[PDB]
């Protein structure tokens, strides 16, 4: 019991002695010596329960409030904690193999959490405060953060921290999980090889940059790859890779360096294939030029629930683009530039599925039309709760792409692989 | 009549001694014990009639006065009022046991009850004055604050307080009120449990909050839940809930956080259930969403009269975002995400029923098709002119989520419940 | 006149307006145009339906050619049919001629209505006896 008071006392003396004003005063060895000297003076001065390790312990947490991110340490050291929910200063849950449960793990109060929230979403140049009270970021580390803020989280700052998996899943996984049929794994490799202008659709997790990182895996070693992104996420493994990522501002708000830059400086490489990490603004006008103009094969994931969906939050951010530019200016320039709208999507009961594999067929009047190579088709729900369901062809066997398919001597295999999957 | 005059004399006396501008020198604590011992000096240096008694009373108005928040202070403090509301410096209402009544409640003036006005809505740090006459806040104990400033309201500072209600009723209430017949409580029970995405349909005043706040208490404690509001009115038991609240622009139209802002945020959560307050815009969509992606369990109360308008009503909202979807795509969305839709309603004479419990049983041509489970049927009316009516089953013997209840154990229940009010 | 709407439609029964038409369906069709003005996104159809739940009455009056001021219409809106508000007016002003100084020569009739759209709320009140004997009378003409 006597921990709580022993650091609150150690905190005062360290305040005292070295205030946290003196930040880059006495930087990290150097606070590290002069704080673990002052404990040491502070245990022989102020007699304390602890011992010899406890006082190197409370060295520590001085050490952790001065450049760690407080009680949280113990638990993103740990790799089976999958999830860390904070709701607030005084509970604080963790999800261990696929359960959540409460840890005894305690804040001081709603402002150490709030400016611990403020900390870990410092990282990557962002804020959250009563200004912006929501934040939603990604860690270098490879886990998402996010943050609600008192004016809205009554109970006080809620942070939620997901510590995703390191290893990717292949296209083999994809096939062992029915989330794609084989067929629809033949037809997707064929896609991949036949250099086919892909949008990855799909919800929160849903598994677009997964669908998108086993995509990759088909294209040709001999091809100069140019990756967009913003947090360094694919994991490709040909040798002629360039891999770009796009620059946060300052906290001065100068400096960026926008993923619309970044496509429109990739047109300047001569890279064979641009591969946009996520399409979110404007830059989804430049991506359409190099999915145009010559740049064949160029992929690029976007957060959105169906083909139309998908379609129409692409105008949108077009529009927003400013370029002013009319609605079927738009909708022609999809209709050319884009071919094959792979749409991932996550089921009512948590697993993930590959609904559809539509494509671009033209434009007819003002309004886009597509047609699904594939459709999942769900049947019911077995005896253990999960969905059921099989991927079904539509029967198409000259899909719009089918010349590009020919051309690199694959229109065998599509042709095969659709009859087989006809054969259902 | 000599109180008055006694406590003016007393009150300057004691500025003259202890002085209110000496902020920061005699403060809170000290200017109480100062306050006291000026009362108890000037009862002799200053003859007043008031004995020990009436001193102590003396000493506590001068300390409120001086600091607290003036004549409010018992209203306050009283748990049966629920509402205060001050109509310039003569005019205080209450609301007691649902009745709004006059009290002998004054404010010395306008600008007395300007400055209470303004101590109230600095706890929150807001402020309100000429600058910005108009105030709405929530106090940390949960109660709401309104104050509008003289340049709008014409009679002087409004003041409009309204406590959190921290009783609500519950399922047995509802079913002592002859609202939900005990087989529709336990079906409704059956429901909670299973957690099957509901929409709570009803009218103006019909009682439709209550049913959802009553529908939250079967929600396993281990289910992390998010609920969003515009105020804060449900009243969740369970360990592990999440709240949030939206906050409406200022008076400028900044600061802006909609409901769809949160609803959209709850899904990088990791939640297991997002009970929308009240679904008015476009969040509807988004809430589906949530629905579709594998929260099972999501409710949200929206404004209509029957299932039938309340699946338009949807509609209606999903289109108004913009998204782009055609109508038998929002119908399909619609279909594959809600599962029971209750409809509260309130009917000819004040009284409360719950008319309908229906199912979104599927898609026939271009019209959702629904089947009720329970039908308040309305016979006649009682001589004494009230509405009679029974609650009966509509004789479906397995409903659409049979296998669902079945998956958690409840298939029991349900059968019994469906048989008791089949065997009626 | 959108927040006003949405006052008379969530519980605070007994709002008032005013605002500036010729008839009540000018009335109506203006108060779709602030709606429109309001910039919410918002079709006809939806907006026609919210003023059929919100508004009940709507009394029109007016000044006549000759100056003289007289509440032509207490008309109500019945409910939506297809795109178009329907209404009933409970009373009307009908000009039968003018006078021999130039004046308008009327009368104020009732439709006949017995059951307004409105006698479940006057009923609660304990005034559906009140407003039948007033729309009998009226009918006595
Ligand atoms: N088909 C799948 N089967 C199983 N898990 C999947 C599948 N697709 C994605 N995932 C899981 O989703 C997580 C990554 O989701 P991701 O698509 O990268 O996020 P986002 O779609 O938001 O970019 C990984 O941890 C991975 O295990
Ligand atoms: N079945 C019922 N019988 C009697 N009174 C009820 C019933 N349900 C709710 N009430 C009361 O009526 C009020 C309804 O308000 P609320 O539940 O907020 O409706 P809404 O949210 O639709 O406006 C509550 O204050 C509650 O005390
Ligand atoms: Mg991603
Ligand atoms: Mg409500």
């Amino acid at each position: 019991d006597y921990y709580h008071a022993t650091k609150t006392t150690i905190f005062n003396a360290l305040l005292n002695t070295i205030d946290l004003s003196q930040l880059a005063q006495l930087d990290l060895k150097q606070a590290g010596e002069e704080i673990r000297d002052i404990v040491a003076e502070l245990v022989a001065i102020k007699n304390v329960s602890m011992s010899v390790a406890e006082q190197e312990h409370l060295v520590q947490d001085i050490i952790n409030d001065v450049l760690g991110y407080g009680p949280l340490e113990p638990l993103l050291a740990r790799d089976d904690i999958a999830d860390i929910m904070v709701n607030g200063a005084h509970r604080v849950f963790i999800e261990v193999g696929g359960k959540v449960q409460l840890t005894n793990v305690r804040f001081r109060d709603n402002l150490q959490l709030m400016n611990i929230c403020q900390r870990i979403v410092s990282q990557v140049g962002r804020r959250v405060d009563e200004s912006s009270p929501i934040c939603d970021a990604r860690l270098p580390d490879g886990s998402r953060v996010n943050v609600i803020a008192p004016p809205l989280a009554l109970d006080g700052p809620t942070l939620t921290i997901r510590k995703f998996k390191k290893d990717k899943l292949t296209m083999k996984n994809l096939v062992e999980f029915a989330s794609i049929s084989p067929e629809g794994a033949r037809v997707l490799g064929v896609i991949g090889a036949c250099r086919c202008n892909l949008v990855i659709s799909g919800g929160t997790g849903s598994g677009k940059t997964t669908l998108l990182n086993t995509m990759t895996a088909f294209i040709d070693p001999t091809e100069r790859v140019v990756t967009c992104e913003d947090a360094a996420e694919l994991q490709l493994q040909q040798p002629h890779v360039v891999r770009l990522e796009t620059r946060p501002p300052n906290l001065e708000g100068s400096g960026a360096v926008t993923m619309r830059d970044l496509v429109k400086n990739c047109l300047r490489m001569r890279p064979e294939r641009i591969i946009v990490g996520e399409v979110r603004g404007p830059e989804a006008f430049d991506l359409l030029q190099a999915m145009n103009t010559g740049h064949d094969g160029s992929m690029g994931t976007l957060h959105a629930n169906s083909p139309r969906e998908a379609i129409s939050r692409i105008e949108s951010m077009i529009t927003m683009g400013g370029y002013g530019l009319p609605s079927k200016t738009i909708k022609e320039m999809i209709v050319g530039s884009v071919d094959v709208i792979i749409q991932a999507a996550r089921l009512r009961d948590g697993s993930r599925r590959i609904t559809h594999i539509t494509e671009v067929v033209g434009l007819e009047g003002d309004v886009i039309v597509t047609q699904d190579l594939f459709v999942y088709e769900i049947t019911g729900e077995d005896e253990h709760g999960k969905v059921v369901g099989k991927h079904r062809s539509t029967g198409i066997a000259r899909p719009r792409f089918w010349d590009r398919a020919r051309y690199y001597g694959l229109e065998r295999e599509l042709a095969e692989a659709l009859d087989a999957a006809e054969a259902l």
